[PDB]
């Protein structure tokens, strides 16, 4: 179901609309030119910023599911059509971790990387850093995996050392993460993005609860259980097999319509919350907008907002001149992160009360954008038809054409223009208002 090359391509009328926990899923040519090296072109830098794979539900989420599954098996005096099956099933997810599934996205992913980025990557050991979180550390792991296979099998490979995870960066609320948020007070205490999910939950959710509560007389539901039985469709699919090769009954309990409201729902979700809907959003992700200026500059970093600056200016934990980076993070941290870059300056507020498309919305989603298993390429080139360094951003392999500068018709901007364009985030955006 799910490959290398393009992702996971099963049930995709389905499997592509559960927000962020949608297996990744390749959007080469969707609203957007080729992903391919252009003619006469070569690679300089790549940074990679890779989200962790499909993983059970954080434990407090486990623990609400089961609770839910238990309630309604306790309760329920008929189980009736679609959802029989809820009858005997039985919950087993874990917590937290990967699933074997989300494991072996994370090995292909290396290997794509390996395989795109191949003349660069004979010769170079990726250095590369890790949120601190046993998902996203582990992530990391299995993507070096997956890189080295490719690296070993190939004839052309002439630096071969594994690379380590040189930095795991700690996770906490004093910690300045720029992989993870946690130290700007006043985002951290934000309730937007939840009251915009409850409120467009109470537009969608009321039908759905109806027909569930019909099917299972003796029960009743929130429109929070309702979204918890949509969460359990990608949950169990990419936990009940190691190869997320049978989607789960959770799934058909839900119609079409339904699952492009929910998408959009977790659309919703990560733009209030951590996008450009939030009015501390985007700023979360300066620190890291300022780590890859420094490093597609060779430059020391400038930043005063949520880098580490002992982790910054040492070249052991920050080399300024490793030409392949690889960062592996968390769905939240990386739409704040694109949303500072640029990358969506396409994109306007998303309607709270009506479903807009990936499309409409110029390429934004959270399955479009941060599935499980996310990556991002970002790249700098030298082509034969311009002197001057070009970058392209390429997100679940879309190309996404980058604001702020005068960007060609293959998406690219000139090196010095697109620093110059992200004034925003140089200048350390309304990160004070943090405080
Ligand atoms: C910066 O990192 C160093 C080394 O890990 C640590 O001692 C210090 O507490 C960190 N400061 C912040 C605020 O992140
Ligand atoms: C939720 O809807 C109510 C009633 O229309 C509205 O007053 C409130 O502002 C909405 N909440 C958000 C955060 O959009
Ligand atoms: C941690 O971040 C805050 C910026 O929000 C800053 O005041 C402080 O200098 C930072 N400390 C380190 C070690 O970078
Ligand atoms: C994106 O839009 C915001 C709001 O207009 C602006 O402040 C920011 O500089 C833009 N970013 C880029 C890279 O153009």
């Amino acid at each position: 179901c799910d490959t290398v090359d393009l992702g996971y391509q099963c049930s995709p009328a389905t499997s592509h609309l559960w927000g962020q926990y949608s297996p990744f899923f390749s959007l080469e040519d969707e609203l957007s030119v080729s992903s391919k090296l252009p003619k006469d072109c070569r690679i300089t830098l790549v940074q990679v910023l890779s989200r962790h794979g499909a993983r059970y539900p954080t434990s407090s989420k486990s623990k609400k599911y089961k609770k839910l599954v238990t309630a309604i098996q306790a309760n329920a005096t008929d189980f009736k059509g679609k959802f029989a099956f809820l009858k005997t099933y039985n919950y087993t997810l874990g917590a937290d971790d990967l699933t074997p599934f989300g494991e072996q996205q994370l090995v292909n992913s290396g290997i794509k990387f390996y395989q795109r980025y191949k003349a660069l990557a004979r010769s170079v050991v990726p250095f590369i850093r890790a949120s601190g979180s046993d998902r996203v550390i582990a992530s990391g792991e299995k993507f070096i995996e997956g890189f080295q296979q490719a690296k070993l099998a190939d004839p052309g490979a002439t630096n071969r050392a594994a690379p380590a995870i040189s930095v795991i960066i700690p996770e906490s609320e004093t910690f300045n993460n720029t992989l993870d948020h946690g130290v700007c007070t006043k985002f951290e205490a934000s309730q937007l993005g939840d009251e915009v999910a409850a409120n467009f939950t109470a537009l969608f959710a009321p039908d759905i609860r109806a027909r569930a509560e019909k099917h299972l007389p003796g029960v009743t539901l929130t429109d929070e259980d309702v979204v918890s039985l949509m969460d359990m469709c990608s949950f169990d699919t990419v936990a009940r097999t190691s190869d997320a090769s049978q989607l789960s009954p959770f799934c058909q309990l839900f119609t079409h319509n339904e699952w492009k409201k929910y998408n959009y729902l977790q659309s919703l979700g990560k733009y209030y919350g951590y996008g450009a809907g939030n009015p501390l959003g985007p700023a979360q992700g300066i620190g890291f907008t300022n780590e890859l200026i420094a490093r597609l500059t060779r430059s020391p970093v400038q930043d005063h907002t949520s880098t580490n600056s002992t982790l910054v200016s040492n070249p052991a934990t920050f080399p300024l001149n490793a030409t392949m980076y690889v960062d592996f993070s968390h769905d939240n941290s990386m739409v704040s992160i694109f949303f500072a870059l640029g990358l969506y300056n396409g994109t306007e507020p998303l309607s709270r009360t009506s479903v807009e498309s990936a499309k409409e919305l110029d390429g934004y989603s959270a399955s479009w954008v941060v599935p499980f298993g996310a990556r991002a390429y970002f790249e700098t080139m030298q082509c034969k038809s311009e002197k001057e360094p070009l970058v392209r951003a390429l997100i679940n392999d879309r190309v996404v054409p980058l604001h702020g500068c005068d960007v060609d018709k293959l998406g690219r901007c000139k090196l010095n223009d697109f620093v110059k364009g992200l004034s925003w985030a140089r200048s350390g955006g309304n990160w004070g208002e943090c405080f």
